[PDB]
């Protein structure tokens, strides 16, 4: 379930000692010099959202307060939710309300509801609606095989790697030890006491040894990984086709393949991005990861956050993405984070960022 | 596996624009005003060696700049490293030397290269080799619950409970199928059904047998024989007054005196600093299979009173199994216990980085 941001306010966060910044549907930029307090905004909303996790509060409290308080109005699923967090002096503290009740009111319990709401952990949902700095430059820039992997990193197969490995490492950790033993089997009374034990030892190591191997091979590339893959692939293929007749492509069909190749097909070839112009590679990479941000949701994202997604792109590319984002329409909620000025025109409400002496404003205008 | 830093080169790592720090054996001193520069040294030496985490390269780029370059020269086996890894404009890149010769070039196969010669994942290596600041004061005041824990936390715990989370919602992933499974076969791929209730069934088995003291267990078949070996030996370089230290197996510290056996909680002042030090040191050990050649201890004397990090000073003298020592600070008294000497002085956010004595 994807949501959409309605509103926050925030005490002491970093640069925003106090700071109140409305959101609105359709495409918000949020235009401000480098260094301005731009990405706190974000940060704090995604504070408001999960809190500490153990964490220092040293690194979101304005330098010199001893108190943040973040209090962030959204809505998913039509239902208007209220999150508060805040850290007083050591005393943290959190409610939720839903359609102005209160729902939940123990950090514990808000955390837990968030999540029972959301449903995604923190970091699925962090990658269905925030898009980080110059991603979409980034990407463009990978080898090949590197635009494969990425994929996989976002949709946290990974993940499951990463497990397959550490199962890895207990299961030779006893079969080590079952060489160990072996080793052993080849004063009386307690001499043949741990004999039996060392069988018996022996008994239970090659019993968890084989268990181990099948939930090893579970977390594996054809386990739950390929699963995952079979899973999305079907969905980002879906929404690829979307993007492209959206953003105006000349191809009538995009398939992405279990490794998660784009493939375009045209009259005469089956290329990849890295065969497609400058323009259309801009083009197709912002199709894959908004593809992407909704297969880890499940349906259609209501609100994605770009950060400077124009950062390593040349002059000319930044002007093709900007008319690229003219084209978005199925997107409830695009926020672009910039400090080019020129974006403005590409957004129906801009929200200026300026950075006062070591203390962010925020003004709407345009 | 063990390694011993020789030399990093840095440019435009946060306050480091262009610094170029040469490690040496022994006892190696990072003196340094609060905020000089000091950790981003290591910062940059794990970024060379592991590269962007799963990370942004906002956090280590100078602000300012669109660039940053580490180049890191250490040895594993004898055999000497310089590895380099590179990020301009969106456009990252890795190298990797061996003896002067190429080794590995790819971002990939240079992340692969070093996991295969180091011989254990980011953190359980980066648990070896670097000492946090606090750890060894958390270790003379955590009650006797915390300190039994924030040592399973090292051996790594945390990253095998996230994977009995996994475990946990592949089950559910795998019933809500098998859910849409029979409303299909009410409302020949009933092989899907029975791969997925099979492997649910292998979930729940090792999930039970795993559950909240499952890795408990198995850590401690792993790592205590070596943490106490480790230990002893220890106990040994530093001169305390015991033949004999053991490890319970729930990593509690006994230690053997005439007049039976002696608890952390019990012992004199001066060797509480000097067996917290022993322990941690031998968990890295432990980690790593073999006695541990870099130790990076950063304020390793923070947290302690004026007496205090007297004694851990002269703690710090007796250590000579440890063939490279580096510790960090802004406690000058520390150069005393150094053979070499780098200072570092943040000049209007640009660290700089002398040698002295
Ligand atoms: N803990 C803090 N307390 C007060 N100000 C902070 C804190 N941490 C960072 N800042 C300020 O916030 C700025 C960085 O904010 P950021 O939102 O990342 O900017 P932008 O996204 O506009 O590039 C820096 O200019 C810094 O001075
Ligand atoms: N990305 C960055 N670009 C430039 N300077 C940075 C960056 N990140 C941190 N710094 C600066 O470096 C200092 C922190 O460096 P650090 O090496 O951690 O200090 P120390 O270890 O001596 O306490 C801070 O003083 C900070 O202003
Ligand atoms: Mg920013
Ligand atoms: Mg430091």
């Amino acid at each position: 379930m994807s949501m959409i941001l309605k509103e926050i306010r925030m005490n002491n966060f970093k640069s925003h000692v106090n700071s109140r910044i409305k959101f609105e549907k359709g495409i918000v930029a949020i235009i401000g010099e480098n260094g301005s307090g731009k990405s706190s905004i974000f940060e704090a909303v995604f504070f408001a959202l999960f809190g500490a996790g153990n964490f220092n509060y040293d690194t979101i409290i304005t330098k010199g307060k001893k108190s943040v308080y973040v209090e962030l109005d959204f809505e998913v699923n039509g239902n208007n939710y209220k999150i508060i967090r805040e850290y007083d002096s050591g005393r943290g503290g959190a409610k939720l309300y839903k359609n102005g009740k209160p729902y939940a009111t123990t950090i514990s319990a808000v955390n837990k509801a968030v999540n029972e709401i959301l449903g995604v952990d923190r970091n699925m949902f962090l990658n269905s609606i925030y898009i980080k700095q110059g991603e979409i430059a980034k990407f463009l820039s990978l080898k090949p095989s590197e635009k494969l992997e990425t994929v996989a990193k976002l949709l946290g197969i990974d993940e499951f790697e990463k497990c397959y490995q550490k199962m890895g490492e207990i299961v030779k950790e006893y079969e080590k030890r079952l060489e160990r033993i072996e080793g052993e089997l080849n004063s009386l009374k307690a001499r043949l006491k741990e004999m039996s034990n060392l069988e018996k030892e022996k008994e239970k190591l090659t019993k968890f040894v084989e268990y181990l191997d099948k939930v090893r091979r579970i977390f594996g590339r054809n386990g739950f990984q390929a699963y995952l893959r079979e899973k999305y692939v079907p969905l980002i293929q879906k929404y690829l086709n979307e993007a492209f007749s959206e953003f105006d492509l000349p191809y009538s069909f995009v398939e992405l393949t279990k490794d998660f190749e784009v493939r375009v097909h045209a009259p005469n070839g089956v290329l990849t991005i890295d065969n497609l112009s400058g323009g259309e590679q801009i083009a197709v990479a912002l199709s894959l990861r908004l593809a992407i941000a909704n297969a880890l949701i499940g349906n259609r994202v209501e609100c994605i956050i770009l950060d400077e997604p124009t950062v390593y792109l040349d002059e000319n590319r930044r002007a093709k993405l900007a008319e690229i984002f003219r084209k978005v329409k199925s997107i409830p909620q695009m926020i672009i984070i910039t400090h080019h000025r020129e974006l403005e025109d590409v957004a129906d409400v801009i929200i200026n960022v300026k950075k006062d002496g070591n203390v962010s404003k925020v003004k709407i205008n345009g």
